[PDB]
């Protein structure tokens, strides 16, 4: 269709105007004091959310030029989302504050260019003094308290999150799950945790989450790829009337006689999911046995001669539930014969003693470190629906902050490990005066965070963050108890991960956001 | 007609608003940093001011409650400007700090009317506290700081207006004019002030300043009323053909038959004007000798019978400038002769000698202090017309404030006072929690004219207003220079009587102004 | 009614948007190849001007805020227009650039007080070069030249107006009338002219010209101030059927009785005008006597009792044309007697040669030159009526910018002059970094004329204006041959008072209206 252009300072401030929007949406959700936001939903009840990443992407606006300018940090968001599941408030929060200075910074007069390559260098150098500054979660052991002030200082979902961690250990997998009662119970049960994903984004459930879920599904597992149709169609016939949806486990599989077929097969009464397995030759073997020993189902073969059409119900393995996202596909309860799974451990453990190459050795102690940890499954409890939701996002969010204490370590919170590392580069400089000023521009916004959580609380932020500013080490103000002090001493613990992360992707949408001097679009 | 009736929080919310627009449109022209305003003129070309009170005068709003807000805090302004002539700005801004932080007391459930009694008490005590904290003017001697802070930081204002203070005294009548040249020109001529206005609201000149100026007007003096018109009419035909204004100077003089008639005839070509004399009796009698010596006329008496009929235009005083107000009319010059003058002054110094009565002596004291005194005469110079009005309407500032610090005494100045009247008042308590609250609104709202100046220089006005309150006595911040130091020492002096009667103005509307529940005004 | 407030940036924008509409209506007039306006007139046929103030007197927008920007220009313009009678073009580019380099700086985030403050400075710095650079027109001798180039190189107007102050002295008056042949004409007659003004703003004419013409006027003269209205109504009857419209000599005249009644008499069939008489008592007898002899009339005094009732037609004077203008009245052509006229010169000789106080000494050569130098006329020939109008602006503009040459010199024209000065200001600093750039500003916006002038030629003017900056003394380009040289010796020459009266009132115009954050006005 035709397009609108738009030139220098209008398309600049119809851009931040969007940007602002968007923002505004967001930093209301930041801190402690932070308050929820309600996102109108087509598909049933409202959603109360305190989680930055839904407001981003729930934001749209009328106008085109504000509706690109707030996609285009809606990409802030959205990365900080993905790389660490939390502190996407904060990267939307220093990605407003890196635009609305850079902004001004070029309204007077200065080369927006230079701008992005002097932010760039200022945040090389804060992801630097972060690494530096970074505590290992592990010679702290706070990851109670990483889960707390994750789940919006709930005690209960960060002494949940530890013993699940003490439990599995600190690299076992944990999955969130709805509860049924009014508690969170914690639930430690035998299941196959792979880095493999749906091979169609078609197979999404209902909810947007991205990850489809099967509620007692069945198993199939297949090591050789099969030409023919009809051969298996005598097992989806079979699956037709088993009750159970069936999840399918081989090396890789295709759509167009597969997944378009089954498509216009039937309207999504159940919803028939195939995944790929994990290694390959002789290694993808062994771990579709393992899952078929986990589930009491059979792996057929050349060798074996097993053909599908002679596959029973019986034969085939049974998971009780089953959670597949595009990073890992997950086992969250395969029933199968603990019997079996226990001498399958024993049977692997004796491969381990007899095995001696270091791939084979390290690929074995993955797969006993699989079984042996299991799948900790946390139920979330709540009343109602909504408070489900929300309560469920909470857990999420504690979850993904403590697995990221423990990759990476820990900063201390509120903003004060960004206003700490923005004030050991104040001697920071550029090739010239342009880069100098973006490099100070992302220094100031580097505060930004912090006045965020301190403008939500009441307070006056120009004042606390001098304050905060003033102190050194782990120096801060408790916008919970409206008190300074020592932010690790108090339980205020941030991963530097995600401060890296958030800071990282802020800077990078931010810094070629104030490049921009012509926007085109719809009319 | 018809009125609509709005009730409650969508009222309050209306005249908030309101009350916000005239306070924004006013409170950018704050502090050194101040910027001009624009007000459209329909006369002819529009007028730029730093001066509040034109500002807010210009300010009407399209709804009409919040035309309402805007009008009742524009009295504020108003108010101050009539009192003080100096201070309307910070008039405004306290007033609109109390109003919006009266309405969160109230919103929070607060009793407005305990809130506006509160607000009264600490507003008295703040007054009282302000009198204390007084110092005098004549002991700092620190007229030309005064005038220079009041002028916008103009050194020269300062000194030209602390010259005129040592030509014609501290308590001499100074008069502001239209020069000619580009440069600020202080004139010492002989002249008349006397406390008297002009009789009818017709007589207000092109200009809204209130106050109409006769180009080399003429001088007509009587202490006698005389009945009928046709005794006067030959000499109007005289007057209306001799070339120069007529300004008539009698005990009192009516409209129906005088101002009525007079519009009926002239269409406003050259302007007659009629002021009152002032004393009466024999007293009246002294002054209007005194002025006709002063201008070369003669005074009509029945005694002496000289009747109207008879006068010539030779025989009738002239004048080269007079200015009349409602509040006091002047003559800036008037030739006469200076020899008849000095006779008359050496004649009324040998009557203070020979007179003994209390009443006597000082009435004559009083005279030979307005003759010899003069009339000092600053000509503003500029290049143009709205320089000329805007360093006219800078010039009068530094009068009125250097006329109120003479008279009251000064204090620190960048709302440095308010803050430290206060922490005086920390310990202030009401009735009831709800007088407290209020008083607590008065309080903080004391701190808006610092944090204003503040916000104008672009710092941030928390940091600055903590960094103030946490000095002492002097202590404050210097918006020109961004420093902080010894208000007196570093020479930005406030007059107690600006300060003083802008924090009790807008306490009263204000406080008047969050009692209201409904507001009734047209559709 | 309802006001329309405009804050910051959006009134900023707005009101440069006015600014630069009008500026850019004038800016196609600058310069040799500048470009003629027509404006559309309501009176009558459109009028073709290259006169910069006719085009900004004539602009006004629809927009209210970008109308109050173009009429605040339009102040520069008409301000230049009053002081010097040219310039008023460069004087409204002059404003245009510093507006546009001032928003520039505000932009930037500097304080725009500081930066009026050394716009000041700056200007003040280049007034005083400029009065160091200028050289005396005497000295020079190039009378012609500043006509011819005043006169949008003309030769026969420059010859003219040299030929005119050749024989009337370069002080004596020249009146600039209608012709009615197809060439220019001289005409050197006897008349008289004082510094006197209408006393009634109506008398003006139909053309907005401001100043009133009477075709074959007649003259009365008085000294003393009648009084009622039927003494002289048999004079104005006689004068109201006479057939000449008639001028009143007075010492001052009213407009209640006297200008009212007038109005009311007639619809504007004969215009009757009043002017004042200079000078008082003895003095102004003496000129109202001159007059009387000049024009053949007489004069009304009480010691000779010729009381006007006894007036006749044949005793009052005559005059073949008469201009009126409120900075001064002049009498083009007064029949009277010759044979009066030389008697009357003799006769004030020999009272010259009498006298010998100093004050009646120089009055009384100023009478022999009023005299002697009489009234020269110059016959502006065209073929059609607006080829008059527009020769007869280019020839009022050549004789400003002569009598400018004489009361103060010339300095290289085509915006040399202001390019060379603003070299010299080069090492000029303020108080502050935002004065500094103030004063760059002002100092950019000197280059503006140079740039618009070769702007207006289609070369390039960043190329000529570099290459006039890298030259010295009068080095500059000539727009009229397209080639560099010596604007003195090429004949290019502009009045010093024009240039420095332009940057003046640009200067302080321009820099009043980049410190406006606000801005007020209708809906
Ligand atoms: N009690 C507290 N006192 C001070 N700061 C706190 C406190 N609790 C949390 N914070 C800080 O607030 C932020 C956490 O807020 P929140 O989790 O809502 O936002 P986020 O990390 O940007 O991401 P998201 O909204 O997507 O979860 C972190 O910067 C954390 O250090
Ligand atoms: N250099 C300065 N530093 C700090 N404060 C200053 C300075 N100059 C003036 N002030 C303060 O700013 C105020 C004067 O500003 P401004 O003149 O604009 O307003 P006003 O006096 O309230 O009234 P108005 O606008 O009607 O003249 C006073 O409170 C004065 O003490
Ligand atoms: N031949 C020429 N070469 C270069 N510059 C010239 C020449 N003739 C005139 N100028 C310059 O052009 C300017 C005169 O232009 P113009 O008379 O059109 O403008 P103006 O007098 O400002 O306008 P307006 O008549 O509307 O008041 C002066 O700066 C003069 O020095
Ligand atoms: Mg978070
Ligand atoms: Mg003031
Ligand atoms: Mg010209």
């Amino acid at each position: 269709a035709a397009k609108d252009v738009k030139f220098g300072n209008d398309a600049r401030v119809k851009m931040l105007r969007g940007v602002n929007v968007l923002a505004d949406a967001v930093k209301v959700t930041l801190g402690p004091k932070g308050r929820n936001v309600v996102l109108d939903k087509s598909f049933g009840a409202p959603t109360i959310t305190k989680d930055g990443v839904s407001v981003a992407r729930e934001i749209e606006l009328e106008d085109k030029f504000e509706n690109m300018g707030a996609q285009m940090v809606k990409e802030v968001a959205s990365k900080a989302n993905d790389a660490a599941g939390d502190g996407t408030t904060t990267a939307t929060v220093l990605a407003q504050a890196i635009i609305t200075e850079g902004l001004k910074a070029v309204a007077a007069g200065m080369n927006p260019m230079d701008l992005k390559r002097g932010i760039d260098k200022a945040v090389t150098a804060a992801v630097e003094e972060l690494k530096a500054l970074s505590v290992p979660c592990s010679d702290s052991k706070a990851i109670a308290q990483v889960g707390t002030i994750s789940a919006n200082s709930d005690e209960t979902v960060g002494k949940l999150i530890a013993e699940a961690m003490d439990k599995v250990g600190k690299e076992g997998v944990i999955t969130v799950e709805d509860g049924t009662g009014l508690q969170d119970e914690l639930d430690v049960v035998e299941g196959m945790q792979f880095d493999r994903g749906y091979l169609s984004p078609y197979f999404i459930n209902k909810p947007e989450t991205g990850a489809v879920e099967l509620e007692s599904p069945f198993i199939l597992l297949a090591d050789k790829k099969i030409s023919n149709i009809r051969e298996m169609l005598p097992v989806l016939e079979a699956v037709a009337k088993a009750g159970k949806p069936l999840l399918i486990i081989a090396e890789d599989v295709e759509g167009e006689a597969l997944a378009t077929l089954v498509v216009n097969t039937m309207r999504g009464i159940v919803k028939v999911a195939a995944v790929k397995a994990p290694g390959f030759g002789d290694r993808r073997k062994a771990m579709l046995q393992d899952i078929a020993t986990l589930t009491g189902g059979t792996v057929i073969s050349e060798e074996i001669g097993m053909e599908l059409e002679k596959a029973t119900l019986e034969d085939l393995g049974q998971a009780k539930r089953v959670v597949i996202n595009k990073d890992t596909t997950t086992i969250i309860d395969g029933v199968g014969e603990e019997a079996a799974i226990q001498g399958r451990v024993a049977q692997i453990r004796q491969q381990i003693e007899e095995a001696t190459s270091d791939y084979d050795r390290e690929k074995l102690q993955e797969r006993v470190a699989k079984l042996a940890g299991g799948v900790a499954v946390i139920k979330v409890g709540a009343a109602t629906e909504v408070e489900m939701k929300e309560k469920k996002a909470r857990v999420e969010d504690a979850l993904h902050a403590t697995r990221a204490a423990v990759e990476e370590g820990v900063v201390a919170g509120g903003g004060v490990a960004l206003i700490r590392v923005a004030s050991k580069l104040a001697d920071l400089r550029g090739q010239n005066e342009d880069q100098n000023v973006g490099i100070k521009v992302a220094l100031r916004a580097m505060e930004a965070p912090l006045r965020q959580i301190v403008l939500n609380c009441g307070e006056e932020p120009s004042v606390v963050a001098n304050t905060v500013k003033g102190g050194d080490g782990n120096y801060g103000y408790n916008a919970a108890t409206e008190e300074y002090g020592n932010m690790i001493d108090m339980g205020i613990l941030d991963p530097t991960k995600v401060t890296r992360s958030a800071l990282q992707y802020a800077a990078s949408v931010a810094g070629l956001m104030i490049t921009t001097e012509c926007m085109v679009t719809d009319l």
